[PDB]
């Protein structure tokens, strides 16, 4: 039984006092609150907000019964006997407490009759996670497939229907009730840490996400060529065995922007070795010239490292020394037996840790590295009694990833202040994104099922911050031959999400140019699309670090009215344009497809479907997967490139689906020199626009840049504008006024400037796109 005793305003925030303690609450943004109970007491910070010290202004009103504490869109209404806070957008209920806090700890809320919950991050239990109760502890799953409660990152967090996000902004060991103990109620609870939420409202789903992220923190464009190819497995053996699979990709014909050097770069076996954070010289006798070797041929380097210092490896005694390793209640160095062998783990809290750690990552990084690959961060292995600066292993665990993506970044971004860190790691908390975190879904096994689940734990964790979210391409773990059919699918499915990197344990062969010819016949082209699409993919980029907005969109964005597509794990979009079916089962004939009600067409056919609702049945092939584009999309390609160090926008070539049902669109395309983390802020960057006006008689095409440029931008950029499901009724072009025939024959057989081909609906138009403005009208 809790009660309001008093309360007061201070520093923008508003502290309330009750029968219990005190309680404060400030409005981190006008749709986001963050409420700290135990305010009186040392507790530690948060580790979700990107601005944990601030607050802005809110109006506070007192009632008999209520106080009413609003920012813009989001009001707290704290009821006084008994006491219990609920949260309001307009005047609609979001969220409302139940008991809310509890000595552990523990908050309790009501669910609403019919709300649907997605969060907690990876786990594979279906997108809707009510009815379901799971710890909060980042935690291995080798060889996972189709279920898991408790995986490599979860987050304390979800997302509701009413269109509210709620962060429990806690690092300890814990765990998340959706409605399974009681059917109405939310209940939250760890063993000890930050006894603190945030609340953060939308509009709608895109609006929450930003909001979300401006309080949470963005994510820093990545290098542009994180979009490209990656060589990877587990693992090249040696300095030979590397320069052959650069090789491999050249006489192959596939692009490659990065190779992947697993744990044997730092030992010859798996066993033994970690922590030695330095070359293996007996098999990478000449690593600097390696990596100077790749880069001439536009190929960088990234290595794993881990958290763990074996007693064995050649930097124990130096790590001790220097108090780098967490200890025990003793004070001493905690040591316990991991897989690899007997060894600690660096203390990324401490003052003496995070320096003797970047001191190791800065000289690698001297040498050439060009990104860096943390793997086993949840940490792996995490022994209840092991100390940190700041907490015990149950009291920091979920934010230990979290904490050394924030200690690399810094340190990459002070020792290359011109470059973008490319940080990659299996395990966060909430916010990791603001320090260029891009998480992969751990050691999937090779089956069906694998990949099956893929698209959900892609959605889980692109709602909630992740952009970059992929998976071992082809996947990793186990398996004694391969399975071509499931590693085709893998693969194209590959292309449309984030991160194009196979990767697998190598008894069985990871990378594309090492499969056969039929495969290499399937995938090479794939692979070439990925490059031709940089200009849409490396758009949607830009997007994700202006707003929030994921790369990977679930199905349920193109409806909010209608919560029963919130259960769709098999369909998303892919950027704004884009419906993406994989294939997760052998031998498929045909795919139903839930499109939404408009128009569609066969990305790979130019077929055009019109559906008032139902779903839409295509046939499959081994050659692609089902995918369909948005009437109304405009796709932008540039030629296909082996690495994108030799990337050019010189050559553009656009493709406008046209319907008379779309009577307005736009698209965009983003460019600048894909290296400098400051292009947006300063805006060293071209933004290309494009509208497209859709009437009866004309279609109308306008065509704008703005931004300041950048070092090698081209004033002008070579076009050709393909025009699908184009009317055979237009008779001229008007380019800027100049009118301009349109040829109705031979488009493909000459120069033409404006032709249409009967035969395939296409209106093609080749042009001069400069600075200036730039209007194409088409007229009947
Ligand atoms: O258990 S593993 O086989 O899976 C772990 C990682 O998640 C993989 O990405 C990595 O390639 C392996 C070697 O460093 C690790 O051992
Ligand atoms: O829709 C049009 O504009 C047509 O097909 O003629």
């Amino acid at each position: 039984a809790v009660f309001y005793k008093e309360h007061k305003l201070r520093n923008d925030g508003l502290v309330i006092t009750t029968n219990q303690g005190n309680i404060r609450l400030q409005f981190k943004s006008e749709a986001a609150i963050e409420v700290l109970y135990r305010a009186d007491s040392k507790q530690l910070p948060s580790f979700a907000l990107a601005q944990p010290e601030s607050a802005i202004k809110a109006q506070l009103t007192e009632t008999e019964n209520h106080l009413q504490f609003s920012g813009g869109t989001l009001t707290a209404r704290i009821q006084k006997r008994p006491f219990a806070i609920s949260y309001y957008r307009d005047s609609e209920l979001l969220l409302a407490e139940e008991s809310g806090f509890q000595v552990k700890i523990n908050f309790r809320f009501y669910l609403s009759p019919g709300e649907k919950i997605l969060g907690g991050g990876q786990r594979i239990l279906g997108m809707d996670r009510r009815g379901q109760r799971f710890p909060l502890y980042n935690r291995a799953h080798y060889g996972y497939s189709d279920h898991s409660g408790q995986m490599y990152f979860g987050l304390p967090a979800i997302m509701s229907s009413k269109q509210y996000i709620l962060v429990f902004d806690n690092s300890a060991s814990g765990a998340m009730d959706i409605g399974k103990t009681e059917s109405d109620i939310l209940q939250l609870e760890a063993k000890s840490g930050r006894s603190a939420y945030i609340l953060v409202a939308g509009n709608s789903y895109p609006s929450l996400i930003e909001n979300f992220t401006q309080v949470t923190g963005r994510q820093p464009l990545p290098p542009r060529w994180a979009l490209g190819s990656f060589a990877s497995r587990f693992g090249y053996r040696s300095e030979a065995e590397t320069r052959a699979t650069v090789q491999k990709y050249k006489t192959e014909d596939f692009p490659l922007d990065t190779i992947v050097l697993d744990l044997y770069w730092f030992g010859k076996d798996i066993k033994g070795h970690m922590g030695n954070l330095d070359w293996d010289k007996e098999n990478f006798p000449t690593p600097l010239d390696m990596m100077a070797d790749f880069k001439q041929q536009g190929v960088k380097t990234v290595l794993i490292t881990e958290p763990f210092v074996l007693t064995s490896s050649k930097r124990w005694d130096d790590a001790v020394k220097a108090k780098a390793l967490a200890k025990d209640p003793q004070g001493q160095p905690k040591a316990f037996e991991l897989y690899f062998g007997n060894g600690g783990i660096i203390d990324v809290f401490s003052k003496e840790g995070s320096r003797w750690f970047s001191s190791i990552y800065k000289d690698l990084s001297k040498q050439g590295v060009a990104g860096w690959w943390g793997n086993l961060g949840e940490p792996e292995m995490h022994p209840e009694d092991t100390q940190h600066a700041i907490g015990d292993a149950d009291t920091v665990h979920n934010a230990y990833g979290h904490r050394w993506a924030e200690m690399l970044y810094q340190q990459q971004l002070d020792q290359f202040p011109e470059l973008r860190p490319f940080i990659m790691m299996r395990a966060g908390f909430v916010g990791s994104q603001r320090y260029g975190m891009i998480p992969w879904t751990g050691d999937v096994s090779r089956t069906w099922g694998g990949l099956a689940s893929q698209v959900e734990l892609a959605l889980q964790m692109s709602l909630l911050g992740f952009g970059y979210i992929h998976s071992d391409l082809g996947g990793f773990a186990d398996g004694e031959t391969l399975d071509k059919e499931m590693y085709i699918r893998w693969l194209q499915y590959g292309v449309f999400q984030p991160v194009y990197r196979p990767h697998g344990q190598d008894h069985i062969p990871s990378e594309p140019v090492f499969q056969d010819e039929e495969t290499k016949a399937i995938l090479r082209p794939l692979v070439k699309l990925r490059y031709r699409m940089l200009p849409y993919i490396y758009t949607a980029a830009y997007q994700n670090t202006l707003t929030g907005m994921p790369l990977m969109r679930p199905l349920f964005f193109s409806d909010e009215k209608n919560p029963a597509l919130i259960d769709n794990k098999t369909s998303y979009f892919w950027g704004d344009s884009l419906l993406v079916t994989p294939i997760t089962q052998a031998g498929v004939e045909s795919v139903s497809i839930p499109a939404p009600k408009g128009v569609w067409f066969d990305f790979w056919k130019d077929t055009r479907y019109q559906t008032d609702g139902a779903p839409l049945t295509l046939p499959t092939d081994l050659h692609t997967i089902p995918v369909l584009v948005k009437a109304g999309a405009f796709m932008p390609y540039v030629p296909a490139v082996s690495t994108t160090e030799d990337y050019r926008s010189d050559s553009l070539e656009i493709h406008y689906y046209a319907d008379a049902s779309v009577p307005l669109a736009q698209g965009e395309i983003f460019e600048d020199d894909g290296k400098d983390p400051n292009s947006i802020k300063r805006n060293q960057f071209d933004l290309l626009t494009l509208q497209a006006t859709h009437t009866d008689n004309q279609l109308h095409f306008q065509l704008a840049r703005t931004g300041k440029g950048y070092r090698g931008m081209p004033e002008r950029r070579a076009t050709t504008l393909v025009i699908h499901n184009a009317s055979d009724q237009y008779q001229h072009l008007d380019i800027n006024g100049k009118t301009i025939a349109i040829a109705q024959a031979d488009c493909a057989s000459t120069p033409a400037l404006a032709c249409y081909d009967q035969e395939r609906r296409q209106l093609q138009l080749v042009f001069t796109w400069g600075r200036e403005a730039l209007n194409l009208r088409l007229h009947k």
